[PDB]
């Protein structure tokens, strides 16, 4: 009964109003947002490793929310909050501009079929919305195990003034410590790891 037990402590309800991060987290500290955290393994690991920072997760799949809460409770985390609501609405309504150190989007629904391509969350307007919530120097880190989606993500992100690709080859980045290795990955495999990480830093507009 993880939801029932831990939602009152770590859950954050949808609101028409902006979040006050100091009020929510009881301190002034960097805030990282993970969108679509699934069962929250990455988010819990990240919060556990960074007690000095604060973490917000959003996930519409409520069993994933419950799994994340159960794990967060088991790990004794005080620096994690979760939401169960459309992330785009949360960004629009509740996340203040220029407030986030990092936004993570790991394995967003890849929508393999061409007819479903518009359902993919990484599109220009979404990426711009995320950018507006990053502090300058903040980073949007996404990952996918589907190359067509990786290429699409790269095209979207490369087209937006104010995002600087942190890839030294102008495409993809090495997996950072802040994303755990997954089962979709053969690290060091001759044909590639099987997961594409993209990281872009928010920089001042060039135009
Ligand atoms: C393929 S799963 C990956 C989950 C997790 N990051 C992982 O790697 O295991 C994609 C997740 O994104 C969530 N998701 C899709 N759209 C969302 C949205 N608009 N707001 C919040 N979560 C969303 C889904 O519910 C799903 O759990």
């Amino acid at each position: 009964h993880a939801l029932e037990n831990y939602w009152p402590v770590m859950g954050v309800e949808f609101s028409e109003d902006m979040l006050d991060f100091p009020a929510l987290f009881g301190r002034e500290a960097p805030v990282t947002l993970e969108i679509g955290f699934g069962m929250g393994a990455s988010l819990v690991a990240m919060a556990k490793d960074r007690p000095e920072q604060d973490f917000l997760g959003i996930e519409v799949h409520s069993p994933g929310v419950g799994a994340c809460l159960a794990s967060a409770h088991e790990e004794g985390l005080s620096n994690l909050r979760v939401m169960c609501h459309d992330a785009v609405e949360v960004l629009h309504k509740m996340i203040p501009d220029n407030s986030l150190r990092m936004v993570q989007l790991f394995f967003p629904d890849p929508w393999h079929k061409a007819r479903h391509n518009k359902r993919r969350i990484v599109q220009v307007p979404f990426a711009e919305l995320v950018k507006s919530k990053l502090q300058l120097g903040g980073v949007f880190h996404m990952a996918t195990d589907w190359e067509p989606y990786a290429e699409h993500m790269l095209e979207v992100m490369s087209s937006i003034d104010g995002y600087k690709n942190l890839s030294e080859s102008n495409d993809y980045v090495p997996r950072p410590a802040s994303r755990p290795v997954t089962k979709f990955e053969q690290r060091g495999h001759r044909l590639g790891h099987g997961v594409w990480d993209l990281m872009f830093e928010r920089v001042k507009l060039e135009h």
